[PDB]
């Protein structure tokens, strides 16, 4: 029945979201230690957040259902992407309906030529932009765009992609990113408040969905659009357009960023010096494989490459924290969390708890975690990551066509810093130069 | 450049709404008399209204196009009842393609079957309600339930009318118009204020709509309906179900109470002694006909039945007034109209001019207008009534059945007098008893 301790109430205006930009880690690490608790609570913007900072504790956060943790309160900064009625700003039921209608899309059983189509494009993009024996790149500006061709060859139709294709698509995406404003979070009372670029946003959105609109109409005189138009709810009716154009952008949203970012940091890892087992060790896995690779490889026949991936974002979590907010008071470890809280687990500080995983600066892709539950990059129970498969697949087929084609040497002494200014936090842009060279 | 005379401020709030129920021709016929104009206006809540009162300025005020006198703004109080982003609620582009829409679908081409669909729907009534050799009946009610009836065979598929049958939805549709407040057309400052009532129909109408999904799946696994969802808009996209519910809602409630009032009117008139005339000459042109009738008997065979159902919309229009907002200045005679006004012309007044139907109490199906373009029953120009010619198919169709196998005494001396204090005006309902007797 105990409060948590809280880190009492400090007077710059938003001050520790300022701290979670420069040294997320180290700040959580010393209210962990400082007021001696995994569980504790800050205050930002008048607002409470409770981190959940035990590996040990992670059922209790990821369990419960929406009825009692609720993520919708706290990304009502997306409605004006993904639109009203859509995902989070849907009814619970017809939320979770919604979301699950997406996940059906992106099980491994839709995966069928989705490797070919993956491998085509990074071809393709290799050909266009790495022509020389020899070069230099941001690995980071180029697996973005490899990412994006990639996962619109996969999922998107070949009349599709004529009308609407990858690059005007990253844009679009780029555009809504930056129209938002990840502190308002913490700032309800503002997004109550109308906003221009909201509009902008929503403008931008009936544009495309107007072009899916015509499409359809075209079709009608299989890939994510036609899969999602054939859903049902249990009511017996059909998702809207407007649902559908809005699952299509949560989709691409999701992905653009952490995605290109799981795909880069493991290329930087790979390519260092100070990891060539791990390298050989990768090409051992991957030289057995034909060139125009297959589902049955990537999937099923690449368990290290996995593994790589995996410990990367172990390392260096795209999204540092996952929040639910309180709607009825839940027991964690010995404290009670009170209704109105956001409580929050970290997979930045879970990843880096010495217990879970013992010297934690350390990439090792062979490692596992020694607290059961700990890992959670791509979260855990009812939320949890619904393309985790997809990522994973785009990415580990990125690494095989990469890794064989081409070496990389990295034009710095030490792997990239993360810069964690951003929302999706990557490996630092301008630390990410790299000398291909053509095999 | 004259402002029209001004029937100068009246004290009580929208007391001539109180006069518009009680005597609106003679009220429209004093203030022409006692300003000496065709053209004049009056204050209603704060709200000019301009009247066009002379039959020869008729195209002066149904010609122009929404961009200069715009239907839009005087009627949102139909906005929760059809929804948002339909008919007058839409942008005048996609408003004028929506209504096309359904004007397509109730053209002359499309009543193959009408004709018995109807003729079996109104004997099956007969059988069910008018048993005896003899009987006494609500002419106003029974004729309700028969254009409701008819309206949904004929437009509705096996599969709707199976799970969202007649009764039903008439019941809907008088909930619906019960919701709201006719006097909100010169209270535009209510309708911007949260209404209860609003939400309950906006409920309501949610429940058909899923009711529409669940068809249109389980077809998907050629009437009204069907018919709208092929429909293209010329950028390319479908109308959404949303859009499509909308309209349907306005095809059904638009026709419930004029097209009863119409039959009505007409009923009244033939079975009248003084009418005995006009009667056999009715009976004269269609005892010619099969019991099974057919859509050429009706409309190309039935010159005389629709005079009869023309000179009942004459002496008796259902809608009182037809009306827009001036968004740009009008010339009208040698008068001009200022931004701002509601300007109206009316069937009422214009029907009971003496130059352009001389003698205008007289029922006289055999008299023609004096004044060309006086009747205005149905309107004129751009919105000119798209279900015109249903209902006349309707209605004559319903006279035909009936007259043939049934006489028909009225149990009081004269034809019904009007009740103006309704929406749309029909027959006063406690003198429309009828005494009817099987042939
Ligand atoms: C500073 C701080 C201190 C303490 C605490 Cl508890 C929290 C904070 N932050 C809260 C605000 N932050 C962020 C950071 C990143 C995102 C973010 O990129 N979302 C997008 C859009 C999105 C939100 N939901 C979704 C659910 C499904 C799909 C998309 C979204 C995103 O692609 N997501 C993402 C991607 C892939 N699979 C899951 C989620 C943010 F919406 C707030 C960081 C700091
Ligand atoms: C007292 C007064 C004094 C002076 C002046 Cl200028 C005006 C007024 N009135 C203004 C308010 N009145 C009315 C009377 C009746 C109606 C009415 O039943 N509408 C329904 C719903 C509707 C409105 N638009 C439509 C357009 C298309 C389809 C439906 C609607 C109606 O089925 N329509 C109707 C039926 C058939 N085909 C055309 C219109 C009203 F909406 C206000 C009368 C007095
Ligand atoms: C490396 C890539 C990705 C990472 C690291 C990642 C990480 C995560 C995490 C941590 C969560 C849990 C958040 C929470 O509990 O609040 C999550 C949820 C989710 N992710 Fe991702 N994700 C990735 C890619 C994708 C992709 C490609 C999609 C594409 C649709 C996607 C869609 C989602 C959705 C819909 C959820 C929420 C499910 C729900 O709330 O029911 N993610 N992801
Ligand atoms: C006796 C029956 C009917 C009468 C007397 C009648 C009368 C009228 C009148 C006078 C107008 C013109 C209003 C104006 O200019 O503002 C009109 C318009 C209209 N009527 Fe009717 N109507 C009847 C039946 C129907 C039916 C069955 C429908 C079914 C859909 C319908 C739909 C409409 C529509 C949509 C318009 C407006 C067109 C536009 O604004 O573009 N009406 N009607």
């Amino acid at each position: 029945g105990k409060l948590p301790p809280v880190y009492p109430v400090t007077v710059p205006f938003l001050g520790h979201i300022v701290q979670f930009g420069k040294n997320p880690l180290e700040f959580m690490q010393r209210c962990k230690r400082d007021l001696k608790s995994g569980v504790f609570t800050i205050s930002i913007g008048g607002q409470r957040v409770t981190i959940v900072g035990d590996p040990h504790e992670h059922s209790r956060f990821f369990s419960p259902r929406n009825e009692i943790l609720s993520p919708r309160e706290v990304y009502t900064i997306m409605t004006p992407v993904f639109g009203e009625g859509v995902a989070y700003a849907a009814p619970y039921p017809r939320m979770r309906e919604q979301l699950n209608f997406l996940a059906e899309e992106l099980t491994i059983a839709k995966f069928q030529n989705f490797v070919p189509a993956i491998q085509h494009e990074v071809r393709k993009f290799m050909a266009e932009n790495w022509k020389e024996d020899e070069g230099v790149i941001n690995l980071l500006e180029d697996c973005g765009a490899m990412i994006i061709n990639t996962a619109c060859q996969c999922l998107f139709g070949e009349d599709l992609r004529k009308r609407l294709n990858a690059r005007h698509f990253a844009q679009l995406l780029s555009k809504m990113e930056s129209s938002l404003i990840p502190a308002a979070v913490f700032m309800p009372w503002l997004l109550r408040l109308p906003l221009p670029q909201s509009a902008r946003c929503r403008e931008a959105r009936a544009e495309l969905q107007k072009i899916l609109g015509e499409i359809i109409v075209a079709r009608e005189k299989s890939d994510l659009l036609g899969g999602l138009l054939k859903a049902v709810y249990r009511d017996g009716t059909r998702m809207s357009l407007h649902e559908v154009c809005g699952m299509i952008v949560a989709a691409m949203f999701a992905g653009q960023h952490t995605s290109t970012i799981t795909t880069s940091w493991s290329m930087l890892h790979l390519m260092h010096p100070k990891n060539k087992k791990w390298l050989d060790k990768l090409h051992k896995e991957i030289d057995e494989f034909p060139a125009q690779l297959n589902y049955d490889n990537v999937m099923d026949e690449m368990p290290f490459a996995e593994r790589c991936v995996r410990e990367s974002i172990r390392r260096d979590p795209p999204l540092l924290m996952v929040m639910r907010m309180v709607k009825a008071e839940v027991k964690v470890g010995s404290y009670v969390v009170p209704k109105g809280d956001i409580i929050a687990c970290s997979p930045l500080l879970s990843h880096h708890d010495e217990e879970a995983f013992p010297n934690p600066r350390l990439w090792d892709p062979e490692r596992d975690e020694k607290v059961d539950g700990a890992f959670i990059g791509f979260g855990a129970g009812v939320h949890k990551c619904i393309g985790q498969k997809f990522a994973l697949l785009q990415v580990k087929t990125i690494l095989a066509t990469a890794f064989r084609e081409y070496d990389f040497q990295l034009l710095r002494d030490e792997v990239p810093d993360p810069d964690y200014h951003t929302m999706v936090v990557g490996p630092t842009l301008n630390q990410c130069l790299v000398k291909y060279t053509r095999k």
